[PDB]
């Protein structure tokens, strides 16, 4: 640790390091350039953070320990560590952030793997004057399945223990319901499986579908699993392209290309395995995102519905300013009911086809399954998009 330490410290503005281990490294950092001296410590969950925050001032008491999840303390200049969440500094405009950002000697980006939206709208926003920063970023039983508990072979003599059963799905965790069936949402308060959005890009209109999808869960999250104590093998990496998608809103009112940013970022801190084409793909869709100033309508909209991903209604506002009301796919029909989120003030589908640039699965589908078709671009900015999502294939 004083190896990684001196390394560190011995680090000049404008550097960066990565570390494999990751909170009494900031401990021994600060003792070691002074306790009056500043620095940072981001961290993904705002409990997370409170949590460290905690946990630190009680074990080390001598050395000063701030928290900054809420709102934006204008001015701040606490000596100490400072135990902040990812989306504090969501908060404020670029120069605010840098202004805030070059006032901490040392600036650590902790758990970077979960790649979460805000954590990734920072990292590429700080990036962008990475010049003035110091950053260092830091990181059994086998069961067969079953042919014609959760699709796997376990024996009977193993319910006279107290089990857990992780599955991918809400609907799998009740059909299959001491015995507890809980989604990866239990561990918040091994089918080897879980439900996560995913993207797909094209150059025909929706450029951008999303949708829920069964998926292997990360060495990470598996590990997460077992430690509450399938021939599913995990992956190495998690997929960021959705969550990255999430975190462009995080520059609509900076007018920054967050894709471009997380690309550039990533080229220098080389933190993320990357998908050139999606991330091309991604970039050219974010410069249309905040090609013009969003309609104030749109950003009321926005940031009042219930909406699960207001920037669908950012995007598909370069097309249409009336939200549509699909009906819900209900066992792969099409039912007549509803999906309402607050103020969309929305029309429903009926046989015309709203021309969307950002679509869900299951808005698709209700296309698809009522032999319907979305239109085509319908403006020249939009039809641009849509070459240059061609042209890069």
């Amino acid at each position: 640790l004083t190896e990684m330490v001196k390394k560190i410290t011995t680090m000049n503005r404008g550097e960066f390091r990565q570390i494999t281990l990751t909170t009494e490294l900031p401990r021994s950092v600060i003792e070691e350039i002074g306790r009056h001296k500043r620095v940072l410590v981001l961290i993904p969950l705002r409990a997370a953070a409170e949590s460290v925050y905690q946990y630190m001032r009680q074990k080390h008491p001598s050395i000063a320990f701030n928290l900054r999840i809420g709102e934006m303390k204008e001015g701040d200049m606490a000596t100490g560590i400072t135990y902040a969440s990812y989306g504090y500094f969501c908060q404020m405009s670029q120069p605010k952030l840098r202004a805030a950002m070059v006032e901490y000697s040392f600036i650590f980006l902790d758990e970077y793997h979960c790649a979460t939206p805000e954590q990734l709208a920072i990292m590429g926003k700080i990036h962008r004057f990475s010049e003035n920063l110091r950053v260092v970023a830091m990181t059994e039983f086998i069961a067969p399945e079953v042919m014609k508990i959760a699709g796997l072979k376990i024996p009977v003599e193993e319910m006279k223990n107290n089990m857990l059963v992780f599955v991918p799905t809400r609907n799998m965790a009740v059909e299959a319901a001491y015995v507890v069936v809980a989604t990866n949402a239990i561990e918040s308060g091994d089918t080897g499986l879980k439900c996560e959005k995913r993207i797909r890009l094209s150059p025909k209109m929706p450029f951008i579908v999303t949708g829920l999808k069964r998926m292997a869960v990360t060495i990470g999250e598996q590990a997460q699993r077992r430690g509450r104590v399938s021939q599913e093998t995990p992956v190495g990496s998690k997929d960021y392209h959705y969550d990255l998608l999430q975190a462009q809103r995080y520059g609509i009112e900076d007018g920054i290309n967050i894709t471009k940013s997380f690309r550039e970022m990533n080229y220098d801190w080389s933190l993320y395995e990357e998908d050139s084409l999606m991330i091309t793909q991604l970039e050219i869709l974010n410069n249309l995102l905040i090609s013009e100033e969003l309609p104030m309508a749109v950003k009321n909209i926005m940031a009042r519905t219930d909406h699960p991903e207001p920037i669908q209604l950012a995007y598909n506002s370069y097309e249409t300013q009336v939200p549509v009301l699909f009906p819900k796919i209900r066992n792969g029909e099409v039912t007549d009911t509803y999906d309402n989120y607050t103020f969309l003030n929305a029309r429903k589908l009926g046989d015309d086809v709203p021309p969307y640039v950002y679509a869900t699965e299951d808005e698709d589908l209700a296309v698809e399954l009522l032999g319907l078709d979305w239109p085509d671009p319908g403006n020249q900015g939009t039809v641009e998009a849509g070459r240059a999502l061609k042209q890069v294939v």
